[PDB]
């Protein structure tokens, strides 16, 4: 008999993730179904979309060969029915406070950063870059939590310095941009470009890093179709495009320009489901059929 969610203590909640205490030393991350588009979470949900982007993650560590904050399989019993697939046991961790990013491609408020002052988070940039534009190397572009609707604020290797000391800011640079060139590469032999990511990282008893979020799931990453790849316009998001299109296309009536838009067509969910399942499959190699479930 797998325990009620009700059973334990829910300690944090995100956009469209919800974090839950199991004991001292173990928590429940689990994911929603719920979207965010410009900024806002919609009242629609996608059906799966949170089983999916676990399955993602589940994937994506075990590709990665550096510690993370995994304490159980997909389908220990301490895991409730009804997150079943989109949950997962991990261990407790003193998390430092930097938003750890990694960018492969301009774009963004790195992208916004750069036509502003020439630099991002620190880094001095060639000129004539643009829009998309490929960085190589990858670039550590840390930043900083803010206020509930606050976007994060970009900061450079010296905030980050200041935030978890010399050595340690070395070492979640190296690891971030080891492991974002990992996955990237991984996933552009699939057919799809890793244009960013963001980690967090937390340390364990003994001093060590962990990893330990979700990690390069098209939230947390931004998923573009490598085949239409094309520097110098708006790369489309691979599984939220059908989603922006239809908000500011003429059949929504809402103005972009911050009235909370309004709910998706059903036709919209589905087909943004099935980009999910196919980034996934993609990806992974593997049938999101076979992936748990309640
Ligand atoms: C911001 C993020 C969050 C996730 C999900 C929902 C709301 C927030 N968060 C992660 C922890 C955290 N703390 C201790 N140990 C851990 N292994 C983790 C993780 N993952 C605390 N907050």
């Amino acid at each position: 008999m797998r325990p009620s969610l009700s059973d334990y203590q829910h300690v944090a909640s995100g956009k469209v993730r919800e974090l839950y205490r199991v004991d001292d030393e173990h928590l429940l991350f689990v994911a929603t179904d719920r979207i965010s588009a410009f900024d806002f979470v919609l009242d629609t949900p996608i059906p799966d979309k949170g089983r999916i982007l676990t399955a993602m993650s589940v994937f994506f560590f075990g590709l990665l060969t550096v510690p993370n904050h995994l304490a159980g399989p997909p389908d220990d019993p301490r895991i409730p029915e009804e997150v079943l697939g989109r949950a997962l046991l991990v261990r407790r961790l003193d998390m430092l406070p930097v938003e750890c990013v990694a960018r492969g491609y301009l774009t963004g408020s790195g992208l916004l950063d750069y036509q502003r002052t020439g630099a991002v988070c620190g880094h001095v940039l060639p000129q004539g870059l643009g829009e998309a534009s490929r960085l190589d190397p990858p670039l550590f572009t840390p930043a900083t939590k803010a206020d509930i609707g606050e976007h994060d604020m970009n900061v450079d290797f010296a905030a980050v310095v200041g935030l978890v000391g010399a050595v340690r800011a070395n070492q979640l640079r190296d690891e971030t941009i080891k492991i974002y060139t990992r996955a990237a590469a991984h996933a552009l032999h699939k057919g799809i470009i890793l244009a960013d990511t963001k980690f967090e990282f937390g340390v364990d008893i003994e001093g060590n890093l962990v990893l330990a979020d979700e990690v390069f799931t098209p939230d947390s990453s931004r998923y573009w179709d490598a085949a239409h790849y094309q520097p110098g316009v708006v790369q489309d998001s691979f599984d939220k495009q059908f989603v922006r299109n239809w908000l500011t296309g003429p059949e929504s009536g809402w103005d972009r320009a911050d009235t909370p838009p309004p709910p998706l067509p059903d036709e919209v969910a589905v087909a943004t489901r099935e980009r999910y399942i196919e980034a996934y499959e993609r990806i992974s190699g593997l049938s999101f059929s076979d992936w748990i479930g309640p």
